């Protein structure tokens, strides 16, 4: 996408004329929107580079974290941000791809295969190093303040319906 | 799509057991990714409600602020942070939608419907943004925008 974060000098000076609107708030909102487009853009291709999706990788990460690498499908739906009908389609693919296996023991459980666990252990180190690279040179109290602000922004965005 | 930003400290503090990853760094990154998916979602439908996009709306902005509401397409590419190949596609849509007109060194102009549609939309669009940043001080926001700058460039490393 883009290389460096764009400032929107034109839009900023224009909204200052409007009654209840300050400059900085606009720059902060537009930056947050820029990073969002690149966030989502870069991420969709990264997981593509590995034959995956946002959803399928979050499922794989749920299992890798579960005791015995087993979780019910409904539990996987709850633990991600999607409905049961959705994870059913993903689970179908992951099963076909051989990453995951659907087992009974009545109610059904979903378990990581040995190849799926193996392929995951070959990928995760680079994935964590890249994330580490992004938050480099940020202090501890800084990271917390950032997420605390992302907390407020997320909920107020509903008023942006 | 979701109600509140998901909290990750529990999953995160467990990831220090996984690998060489810090708590805040992982939590921040996951938070940034959740907010990102949300904003792309909400904003896509919001501008859909008005027949626009982020891209088309940013052009109308440029036009609305220019003297005589006229700007060359090349100036629009430079000022919107988008490439000429892209702005040509946006411009085409706006032209068909009736927001803009191409006149003769070529010129892009707001139609009167476009200016009207813009003047009726901008006040509500600005109050919602202000509301989103209720009680943040100058030094808070300037740090927040500062941090957003470094993350913006470093996301390039997710080129696998």
């Amino acid at each position: 996408e883009l290389k460096h974060l764009p400032k929107y000098k034109h839009i900023t000076e224009h909204a200052e004329t409007y009654a209840n609107i300050d400059a900085g708030s606009l720059e902060l909102f537009l930056s947050l929107f820029d990073i969002s487009k690149k966030m989502n853009h870069v991420m969709e291709h990264y997981f593509a580079g590995r034959g995956l999706s946002e959803g399928k990788f979050k499922i794989l990460m749920l299992l890798f974290d579960a005791k015995d690498h087993r979780l019910s499908p409904t539990e996987l739906a709850k633990r991600s941000n999607v409905t049961k009908a959705t994870i059913t389609g993903l689970l179908d693919g992951l099963a076909r791809d051989g990453f995951v296996s659907r087992r009974h023991h009545r109610k059904i459980s979903i378990e990581l295969t040995t190849e799926g666990k193996a392929r995951l252990e070959q990928f995760l180190p680079g994935h964590f190093s890249k994330i580490s690279a992004v938050m480099e040179n940020y202090s501890d109290e800084e990271k917390d303040m950032f997420v605390k602000m992302l907390g407020d922004l997320f909920e107020r965005l509903s008023v942006f319906k």
